[PDB]
């Protein structure tokens, strides 16, 4: 089977040893304490449970003799046993490319990668805990973004200037990737150092987004700003306008916010950590209670130059619901209802 | 995507090289012969098959710079072709864990791993070929134990005056996992060293387990012995008592054992086992032809340090059958019916 | 759990580092233009897609201290991205098995292994790209061969005489593997080298096959040649005639051809193939339209000893569609609708 049987096997000669097995140790104990406004669902969803999301990957490099730019692959798993899932996880399920690199023009790589607006939404914004909120909550039609996304090429450019980055990234949409759709996305995102700043924009459009009985248009926009000071204190703060257009001409706009600050002093860092959605509006009408928030705080200790200690705390505040244009439920990270987090993990790299 | 995204990566020393890949390459050919009463289903369930249970597995210990206590992790994937199931398995399908270690309070792990009483009941209990009675077998509702369990927490003790250990644990149950119920469980092992007898007992006890329309609590009991002796000839002997309570009112209890005898001289060894069920007890009253046994005999050739072949035949004799509490039938291991089975195998670890 | 719990990891010697890691890097790019007769489908089947068709292997071999024929095994993971798929193999996927093997007579693999007449079928006849039509396309019921299955036996004997060679195998079928059926198959394969040219011949008969609500056997049989000449210029041709008779007394017949012209100069291979499935006789009576072909044009250079570059083009037209004997339309290779692919791809062997 595939595009060349087991033909490279027999007939090319065997790059022996070059590649590289790493992984992430990352264990999290997580209390969950939810009011969802029913007991028995604050029962089955919360307690104690264990997230493991240790991984382990292979990457490597190679120069071929005929072709300068240097290629490089990696195949990352997945979780492999996240809190609320299962366990075992399969090879390529995190980051899995194909690519070239030269350091004129930058790499470019095939596959499954973060697109460049998730990219700034997951880190820093997202940490710690705030991703419930600001990655994948919202309550806006169609796509807001693609996350880490198969069938995705992505030019991450040179340091222009040890100052200016840019990523851009086109690919197909999560039905086209099954053949069963033919939705698709683009998007860029731009980093610019001004001294002890640093200055974030990015962009992304979905099109063809097939749900609720429309197709749907996604835009959405970002600008971030984070900075570290001497005194040992740094910061982010990320601003992120999300529109959509279905088929049947209505209209949806949300904007969110998050914000971080932490103190790191010897081996010890604080942080604070805070994240919004605003209020949808459809149509030019506000949807009353569809807004979310969350705050955070964490403690952590770095144990080893390879591994940090950690403990969090966070309360999320969700989203009363609302309805899609097909008159059923929209599905939101509020779904499940407003929840409480105290956690400890460790997070080690070899 | 994660606790703490990709920040490892980006942040962390990597500790390069600090891992081991490990695995067990065990294959059985397998014959089976089915008396179900009825032909089709005995040619379904019967016949040859391959039991491939290889895995491949990774593991490492590391002394962080600031902590005392050694930290271990361990990823292991599951059976990569197992008899009656499809092919392809996921890393951290088996015991995956992290954890601390030292050696005056011995050793805790937080992941995937054996309950306590399980650990019993699999070895040295359930061999050869004696766990479609003593392991999963068996008649009673709830669950009279986990086996190989997420979510947990374990605790393992130092062996203490080089004669007694005690191995603790509890953790979420199996809805819990998937934050669709609050079933936990917690569980003890205490083994004693009497020169050339190990005494063992443990307990395991079940709560919030949901099935056939009721809650369940379970509270299962454990008692067994082991020696070797010097001629060459060593055994084994379990008792093992089940009780379960519904919600409803009713109560089960069944009671086991287990037993086997092996006489090893030079590169072989022979191996006598049995186990049986006896009749499962329903609000007092014994229910007829609800018991199950099995007799397996093994002859096993060390052809290397690292590996064993072996041969084997068993008989399974099962019970014809009960009814749970929503006046269905019960799943049990006799289910699909009385069988005879002649293996041959290899494992080999490296 | 297991034939033997963690009994190896107990109680054996470990083979540390006696593994060798091994993948194919391997990505295609193609863009596919349907022309299915409805604009919807031929949008959603269609358009670019990224199939990653990388893998990751684990094999060694283990010279036993009281066992003349060394002892083999694989475990190789699936394709981590494929189009139309989702992310994420298992390892065990692919060619996964044990085995013994002796300079003498040769090799014998237990376990998931491309049976005898499924290996010419693959290689050289399905390339590039001819698969759809001459590997699993075709329009006859049953079970036509087996491709890469679990519970196989297959023996590989030595070159005889530099000259000749022989693979049978024999092994369970697919339901079978579940317990579910009693479906079997055997096969044998014979190759001849006479100076320039290669000779193949192929067998295998299925047995028990569960489809269409009915029970069917099945006999395909292969013949083929391959040549290499000094100027460069290689070629393939091979002819496959296959036979289903079902339990109610239907009898169908069906056969195909594949053909392929190769010129090899310097870092550069060209090469056209063409494959066809003939019209499917039912019974006597050709049934018309049930006949497939594709021809296709590849262009590769060999970047690396260890890697190559392709582009590819192909024209798939398939049957109109069929329907099996429960009077309701049977699945082929067709059924989705004809179609181009444009393609570019790297593979790469370490
Ligand atoms: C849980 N049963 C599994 C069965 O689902 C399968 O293994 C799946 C595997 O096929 C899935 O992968 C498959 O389905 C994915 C969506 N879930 C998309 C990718 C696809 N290859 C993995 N995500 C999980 C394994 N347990 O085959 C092995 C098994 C044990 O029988
Ligand atoms: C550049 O950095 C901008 C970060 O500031 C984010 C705060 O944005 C305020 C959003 O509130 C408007 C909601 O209607
Ligand atoms: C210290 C380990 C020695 C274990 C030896 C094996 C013991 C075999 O005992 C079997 C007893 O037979 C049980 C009959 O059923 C008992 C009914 O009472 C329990 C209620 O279910
Ligand atoms: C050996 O190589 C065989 C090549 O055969 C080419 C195709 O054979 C003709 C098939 O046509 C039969 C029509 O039913
Ligand atoms: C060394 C032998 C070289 C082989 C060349 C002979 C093969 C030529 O036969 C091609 C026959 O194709 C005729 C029609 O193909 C089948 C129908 O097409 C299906 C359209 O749906
Ligand atoms: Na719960
Ligand atoms: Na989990
Ligand atoms: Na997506
Ligand atoms: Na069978
Ligand atoms: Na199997
Ligand atoms: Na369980
Ligand atoms: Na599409
Ligand atoms: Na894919
Ligand atoms: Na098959």
């Amino acid at each position: 089977d595939g595009a060349n049987s087991d033909a490279a096997k027999e007939y090319l000669t065997k790059d022996s040893f070059s590649y590289e097995v790493y992984g992430i140790i990352a264990m999290q104990a997580a209390y969950r304490d939810y009011d969802s406004g029913d007991a028995k669902q604050d029962d089955n969803l919360g307690g104690m449970q264990l997230n493991n999301e240790s991984r382990i990957g292979f990457r490597g490099k190679k120069q071929f003799a005929n072709f300068e730019p240097t290629f490089i692959w990696q195949i990352e798993g997945g979780y492999v046993d996240p809190s609320f899932g299962g366990e075992g996880a399969g090879l390529g399920e995190r980051d899995t490319f194909v690519g070239f690199e030269s350091a004129s023009w930058g790499q470019v790589r095939l596959g499954r990668v973060l697109t460049p607006m998730y990219e700034l939404v997951d880190w820093p914004a997202s940490n710690p805990g705030l991703g419930d909120v600001y990655d994948w909550g919202g309550a806006i039609g169609g796509a807001k973004y693609q996350d880490r996304q198969s069938n995705t090429i992505r030019w991450d450019s040179p340091m222009y200037a040890d100052k200016f980055s840019i990523d851009a990234a086109v690919g197909a949409g999560d039905k086209a990737g099954l053949g069963a759709g033919d939705d698709y996305w683009g998007g860029i995102a731009a980093h610019y150092k001004l001294g002890p700043l640093q200055l974030d924009a990015a962009y992304e459009g979905n099109r063809n987004i097939e749900a609720e009985g429309q197709t749907w248009e996604n835009n959405t926009y970002l600008v971030g700003v984070q900075g570290w000071f001497e005194n040992g204190i740094s910061f982010f703060a990320q601003y992120k306008y999300m529109e959509a257009d279905a088929s049947n001409g209505v209209n949806e706009k949300q904007d969110a916010m998050s914000a971080g600050l932490m103190y790191t002093t010897g081996d010890w860092q604080y942080k604070l950590g805070y994240a919004a959605n605003f209020d949808l509006e459809r149509d030019g009408k506000t949807l009353s209670n569809t807004s979310d928030d969350v705050v955070s705080a964490q403690i952590m200790y770095f144990v080893d130059p390879s591994a940090v200690l950690y403990a969090r705390a966070r309360m999320n505040d969700f989203n009363e619901g609302l309805d899609g244009l097909d008159d059923a439920a929209r599905w939101t990270s509020g779904t499940n209802g407003d929840y409480n987090e105290y956690s400890v993990g460790v997070e080690y790299y070899f």
